[PDB]
């Protein structure tokens, strides 16, 4: 039923809701068109959006775009892309950057009252005196000045970074960040959507605020008082409505272990090639996840299972990759192929033969079949043979027998070597060992996968790991002397022919090896690129 964990929000919510503080809910997502989304913000996007449609409510998708040098249409694209693919509605998308003319009537509001002044201060001097926690010179400038300085600064009279618009708070103030914190700045840069037609921007504090007010935003949730003081100063002003009023509510960011989630060290390792692009497997964007092969619905999971709270304790990969796991195993259909092929042929067995071998496992609900080939010629995993055998050995060895999966039990004869290394098993049919224990009694102590070597498909294995064999690489060091030199592995395998009758986006889970999917951008039916999604525990 209800979609966000009970946790203090949903209870807030409902409360206000019955109450009657206020009628529908309208909550907001408000990424910044600067960068791709990762795992991290899914929790803000369930979160945001859940509540809304648990609650008969309204989502706001909104590009907090105030920062005209870094913001990009193809990454809103790239957001609203994203939000979807999770599977959710915005009830409307929006752009901040639309509301820039009614935040810059709020600003001369300011200044008229006496509320705001334009700081000719450079930076560092600014800073040092906040420290201090001493006044601006300029801070006790008359209305009319400022509103003539701050019209010079619209025509773009002064360069970047030359002025800038304060609040009048309190420069000695117990909080740093009311110490005459700035409103306005200047970059003479062109903006994404809005074009060429400001040279002013507004900061996050003062623009955040108000365009929660103009939306009529309830219920504003961000990760862990300027923001008040931004709306007391101006409920009933430039006709934003004088109530109600948007109240901030805070949870906790999401710390994945074996993860890095900072945008700069994510940065580093695109550009240092460490990771071939944004939506690389192995990345923890929602591009790569989605690249992945991880369905939109694991997220989901994944991020309610995991809880909203202050509570912010690191949450280990292994859950998520156990989530990713119980996600597929009601629909990936089971399928066998080989990554680390080693040839194996047998001297007893003669022609071909076809064998319906079921795509579920005895406990999924689902029925399903498929002409499996068999042959005299098969390809196992190098690593499912051992010339010495360890005690618990289930697999294939000089002793041993072994069941092909579906198939006969087999025996090894001959071992054939070059380079002193194993190159080709000669083995055996233990007839008819089909659908059928041995005549001996003696059965094989384990199941191996393998396909018929004069059926089988190649395919180009992607073997996706963690990209980091340290729990905490954010925070540890050199992160990157904590890279998994296995978060790739490329290797050239097989898979057995049935797949090539399946729609592309078919998740299976190859028996004993894990869940792949075809990779979206580079497989082809006639060179298949598969990665592999999530290993088995
Ligand atoms: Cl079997």
């Amino acid at each position: 039923m209800g979609l966000v964990p009970e946790c203090f929000i949903t209870e807030l919510v409902e409360r206000d809701l019955k109450e009657g503080k206020y009628a529908k809910l309208v909550t907001r997502f408000p990424p910044e068109p600067n960068g791709y989304l990762h795992i991290g913000h899914a929790r803000s996007i369930v979160l945001n959006f859940g509540l809304a449609q648990d609650y008969g409510g309204e989502c706001n998708l909104r590009f907090d775009d105030t920062n005209p040098e870094t913001e990009k249409e193809e990454y809103a694209r790239a957001i609203e892309e994203d939000v979807r693919w999770l599977g959710f509605r915005p009830t409307r998308v929006l752009y901040a950057s639309d509301y820039f003319e009614t935040m810059y009537q709020c600003a001369l509001v300011l200044i008229q009252e006496g509320k705001a002044y334009v700081d000719d201060l450079p930076e560092e001097e600014m800073s040092e005196l906040r420290a201090q926690g001493k006044p601006s010179p300029y801070r006790e400038r008359s209305v009319e000045e400022n509103l003539e300085l701050f019209e010079r600064m619209r025509r773009g009279e002064f360069p970047t970074g030359s002025r800038v618009l304060r609040a009048k708070i309190d420069p000695a103030h117990p909080n740093f960040k009311l110490r005459d914190p700035v409103l306005y700045r200047i970059v003479h840069a062109p903006h994404y959507h809005v074009g060429d037609r400001w040279v002013i921007y507004p900061m996050y504090d003062f623009a955040h605020p108000l365009e929660d007010f103009i939306e009529g935003v309830t219920h504003s949730l961000c990760t862990l008082t300027v923001y008040d003081w931004v709306i007391e100063n101006l409920k009933g002003k430039c006709g934003l409505p004088t109530s109600p009023r948007p109240h901030q509510y805070e949870f906790a960011r999401l710390d994945l272990s074996h993860t890095v989630l900072s945008k700069r060290k994510l940065i580093k390792l695109v550009e240092g090639g460490y990771v071939s692009g944004w939506d690389d497997p192995r990345l923890p964007t929602l591009r790569g996840l989605r690249r992945r092969g991880v369905r939109p619905e694991a997220i989901v999971e994944f991020v309610r299972k995991t809880g909203i709270s202050r509570n912010e304790a690191q949450i280990e990969m292994d859950l998520f990759e156990e989530v990713v796991r119980d996600d597929l195993n009601p629909i990936a259909p089971r399928v066998l192929g080989v990554v680390d092929p080693l040839k194996v042929v047998l001297t007893n067995y003669e022609g071909e033969e076809w064998i319906e071998a079921p795509y579920w496992p005895r406990d999924i609900p689902k029925e399903g079949t498929r002409p499996l080939p068999f042959s005299p010629e098969l390809y196992i995993e190098r690593t499912d043979f051992s010339l010495n055998p360890p005690k618990g050995w289930k697999r294939l060895a000089p002793g041993q027998r072994v069941r092909l999966r579906h198939a006969y039990v087999i025996e090894l004869e001959d071992v054939v070597e070059e380079g002193g290394e194993v190159r080709l098993l000669k083995a055996r049919i233990v007839p008819g060992t089909l659908g059928a224990n041995p005549e001996d009694g003696v059965r094989p102590k384990g199941v191996i996968h393998w396909v018929s070597a004069r059926h089988a498909l190649p395919v180009e294995f992607r073997l996706y790991g963690r990209l980091f064999r340290t729990k905490d690489p954010e925070e540890g060091g050199d992160f990157l002397q904590n890279l998994n030199p296995e978060a790739l592995v490329v290797k050239r395998g097989f898979i057995e022919p049935s797949v090539a009758q399946d729609p592309e986006d078919t998740r299976y889970q190859l028996e004993r090896l894990g869940y792949f999917w075809r990779d979206p951008v580079d497989s082809r039916p006639e060179a298949l690129v598969m990665n592999r999604i999530v290993p088995l525990k």
